[PDB]
């Protein structure tokens, strides 16, 4: 064994050595459990960073564990390869975004390997591939055929910066997730999955998930965002038909998330649009006056027309108001002035009754002055509403959906804030959509045996539109309905198609007949295991979800749900800065490249670049990442220190969850416990020897010996729980360097302490195995000359956790008076201070003080009073 420390020699020697054992290359292997453990994988978008390194060293610590449980543990990695983000760093380094995306995957891909992450590569899967975007093109086909996916124009989120619309999910902040531009409304036709049709499965499936971190669960939640409501049908008074037709004449309807107040309506409000504003303005020039100019601030007029209150009869005047909009659904609305403050606004303005109909505890209620409590929807109870009386939210909704239906005039209806989902995107580097356009037959689906549409991989986007638009190469066509001319789509779909359904490739990235073979499906169920940023709640994390139940319903799989677990790793943050271009936008520069100027305090005050000194933006900490160009790559941290110094602090430095700050101080620190697990090691081998560890029985170790034990096997308990229950692993790490602590201050230098150190040393290096492979596979093979991935996963030797005690007996003048329990190593006066506090004693000395206490050792004590 060498005594220096040199990860260059030794990492690659452990990497060629699992990668020839095929550890992480796993087929369908019914003699083992199955564990799917997944981390996000990354954009095309430059250089993976440290940061990634932490995401995906947690994931290598979790697999690494379960492969020495026994486990068949798949672990893939690949590329999010298509769309946005590899098309924008393409352009912003002045490459093709295939050439781009294809010299940034081998680059990536290096990166990984060096870090020696136990992947299975045979499963590698590049999205940008038709092998892979065939089948998100076959599925597109499929749904569009049932109306799932559908084309449409309406107004969408326009992003004048990348050029392109995007989906709600994408804006962020009123901006575009990419460009940090501000969003523009514009009215362009788009494709969209119809995901409004699975809101309720998706809402309610949530619940599924106890293992996922409630916060994801919550803004998921939030963004569906479900109100339960009511339609409820006023009839129209029999004076105030005129000019009405079909359900117009009979009844004005409304929506409403407030049925349990539907007694406390005073009004209604209807849109300039609705007909019963028509009939009523056809002879009034001072309604059409109206009608124009609505044709905020919240302007109303009466009508004249009246509607009845189906539950108590009262007659409520009609109103044209400029906040109903014709999308409303109805386009009407009730109004309840007592318990909504906009109601309360309006009808204190036109001096509109306001009539009380819940009641919260003991406030009173002033018709003159709005309350906070008079919108309170979980906190009241019902009041002036007749055999309504006294019931809360939900019991009065129920009662009057009951009522309403009895009568039909109204029944329960749900709204969501959700939206469908536009996927198409005026962008070059996407998958092309399968959709020709025919003068004759329409937008028709490329069939089956047609598919995929190739998308051309040698195009130079010119920064002017969609340069498919201008290549009839690629739009001009023949229709697959009839084989007329016709143009194809020249839209592309948006990058979170290929990340809704990666994880299923991955159980059969070459099935050539469909997007997963179900036989491999069948085996490999759901992920056991997801690890990714929590900025992914609302879009992936959803669409992911919603993708999974259509494949399920189209009968590829048989789960609800893709991912079981889910940790949401913290951010590693570092400095960023930048400057201004003159195209308005930012150019990022990394810190490496950056030289600071500094306070009489130590504050950064400038910033210039090396290479020109001018100066540059300090933009403060912030999230590493590819797209601010702030990352520290960890091919460099690799070559100064080792692969397992980078795995180690991203592990040590804090909790998983919780944001990590960079520092270089923290790599060193790193690095020098590595250099004590191989120093201690080292010395250990120097002083004759492998010898074979210490197992059973352990009467007769000396108490120095037992103690270390004691401390072995506490901390193979500790680590085990911490990878496998509380997945939190800088704590794991610290439970080793206790151990190696107090194995430094025991003398293990005799034959049983030999046994012992040659024990400990053994647990260690498998224990911190999942952490830093490299290191622990090198040290294990110089301690043992077995494989380490077939010794498997320390075992709890459950007798050396018991604590060395005795028991000795208590007389008083002979009598034996009790019993005490002490450590082995007692001293005399413990045992006397002991048995002088053993109840016994005490009791049967009365209150009289000891004359003389005879001690035998460790077998009796005897007070003498
Ligand atoms: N600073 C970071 N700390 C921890 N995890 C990170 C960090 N940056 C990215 N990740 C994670 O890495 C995975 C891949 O993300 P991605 O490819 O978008 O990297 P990125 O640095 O964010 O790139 P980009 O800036 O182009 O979005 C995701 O799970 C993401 O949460
Ligand atoms: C699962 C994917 C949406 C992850 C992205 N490629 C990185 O944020
Ligand atoms: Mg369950
Ligand atoms: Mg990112
Ligand atoms: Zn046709």
């Amino acid at each position: 064994m060498q005594e220096h420390y040199q990860p260059a020699a030794i990492e690659p020697a452990a990497q060629k050595k699992w990668d020839d054992a095929r550890i992480s290359n796993v087929s369908e292997d019914a003699s083992k459990p199955k564990y799917y453990c997944l981390s996000m994988f990354p954009y095309p978008s430059g250089k993976l960073h440290m940061g990634h390194v932490r995401n995906y060293t947690i994931g290598d610590v979790l697999s690494r564990f379960k492969l020495l449980n026994g486990f068949n543990v798949m672990q893939p990695m690949g590329w999010d390869a298509f769309g946005m983000p590899a098309e924008n760093a393409a352009m912003k380094n002045n490459v093709a975004p295939a050439a781009w995306t294809y010299d940034n995957i081998e680059y990536m891909k290096t990166q990984l390997k060096s870090l020696g992450f136990a992947v299975d590569w045979e499963r590698e899967v590049a999205t940008c591939k038709p092998e892979y975007y065939r089948w998100e093109q076959w599925l597109f086909t499929k749904l569009f055929e049932k109306g799932i996916v559908y084309r449409k124009n309406g107004t969408v989120n326009w992003d004048p910066v990348d050029q392109t619309v995007l989906a709600n999910e994408q804006v962020i902040d009123g901006r575009g997730w990419r460009s940090g531009a501000l969003i523009e409304k514009r009215e362009i036709p788009m494709y969209y999955f119809k995901i409004t049709d699975y809101a309720e499965e998706l809402l309610n499936d949530l619940d599924k998930l106890e293992h996922w971190p409630e916060q994801v669960k919550t803004m998921q939640r939030n963004w569906i965002g479900k109100s339960r409501g009511m339609t409820v049908r006023f009839a129209v008074s029999d004076d105030s038909k005129q000019g009405l037709e079909g359900d117009y004449a009979k009844f004005l309807q409304v929506y409403t998330t407030r049925p349990d107040t539907l007694m406390g309506a005073t009004y209604v409000a209807v849109a300039a649009e609705h007909p019963l504003a028509t009939a009523a303005a056809a002879d009034k020039p001072e309604l059409q006056a109206f009608i124009a100019e609505c044709k905020m601030e919240k302007k109303g007029v009466p009508t004249g027309r009246y509607v009845v209150n189906p539950l108590n009869g009262d007659k409520l005047e009609v109103w044209i108001a400029n906040y109903v909009l014709w999308g409303y659904g109805d386009g009407a609305v009730m109004a309840v002035p007592a318990h909504d403050e906009r109601d309360f606004e309006f009808a204190a303005k036109y001096n509109l009754p306001k009539k009380q109909v819940i009641a919260v505890g003991d406030n009173a209620f002033d018709a003159n002055r709005w309350q906070e409590w008079y919108g309170d929807k979980e906190n009241g109870v019902l009041v002036n509403s007749g055999d309504l009386d006294g019931l809360d939210f939900q019991t009065a909704f129920d009662a009057v959906a009951a009522k309403l239906q009895s009568q039909g005039a109204g029944e329960p209806k749900t709204q969501y804030r959700l939206r469908d989902w536009g996927i198409s995107r005026q962008r070059y580097w996407g998958c092309p959509i399968p959709i020709v356009h025919c003068e004759k037959c329409g937008n028709v689906p490329v069939p089956a045996d047609q598919l995929p549409v190739v998308l051309p991989e040698n195009v130079v986007p010119d920064g002017m539109g969609s340069p498919l638009a201008k290549m009839p190469e690629f739009y001009e066509t023949s229709c697959p309905c009839c084989g007329g001319a016709a143009k194809r789509e020249t839209d592309t779909m948006d990058t979170f198609i290929e990340s809704s359904w990666y994880f299923f490739r991955y159980m059969s990235p070459k099935f050539s007949d469909g997007m997963v073979s179900a036989e491999s499906a069948k085996y490999w169920g759901a992920v056991d295991q997801y690890i990714g940023g929590i900025e992914h709640a609302i879009a992936h994390l959803l669409y992911a979800r919603f993708f999974t139940k259509l494949m399920r319903d189209e009968g590829l799989v048989n789960v609800d749900e893709p991912f079981e677990r889910l940790l949401t790793q913290g951010m590693v943050v570092c400095e960023t800065y930048y400057r201004e271009n003159d195209k308005g936008g930012k150019d990022w520069i990394n810190p490496a490249d950056v030289e600071l100027t500094f306070d009489d305090k130590g504050r950064p005050v400038s910033a210039v670049l090396k290479a020109d000194g001018l100066p540059v933006v300090i933009s403060g900490t912030e999230k590493m990442s590819k797209s601010k160009n702030n990352g520290v790559d960890p091919q460099e941290l690799i070559n100064a220190y080792g692969a397992d110094t980078a795995r180690l602090f991203m592990m040590f430095a804090a909790p998983p969850e919780q944001s990590l700050e960079w520092s270089d101080s923290g790599v060193e620190g790193a690095h020098r416990f590595l250099r004590r697990l191989w120093r201690t090691v080292y010395e250990y081998l120097k002083q004759g020897g492998a010898v074979k560890a210490f197992a059973g029985n352990q009467d007769g170790l000396s108490k120095e010996l037992k103690d270390l034990r004691h401390k072995l096997h506490s901390t193979t308990a500790k680590v085990s729980d911490d990878y496998g229950r509380r997945q939190q692993f800088n704590t794991a790490i610290a439970a080793v360097m206790e151990l190696l602590n107090q194995y430094d201050k025991t003398d293990t230098g005799s034959e049983q302490g030999r046994a012992v150190a040659q024990e400990v040393l053994e647990a260690a290096v498998r224990l911190l195995w999942p952490i830093v492979p490299h290191i622990c596979e090198t040290l294990w093979s110089e301690l043992n000359g077995a494989k380490l991935w077939e010794a498997g996963w320390p075992t709890v030797d459950e007798a050396a956790l018991v604590k060395s005690e005795i028991e000795v007996m208590v007389q008083v003048n002979g009598k034996l008076r009790g019993k005490i329990t002490v450590a082995a190593d007692a001293s005399k006066a413990d045992l006397e201070a002991a048995a002088l506090a053993n109840e016994g004693a005490v009791k049967f000395m009365e209150g009289k003080p000891a004359k003389k206490i005879i001690v035998v050792p460790g077998r009796l004590v005897n007070i003498v009073v």
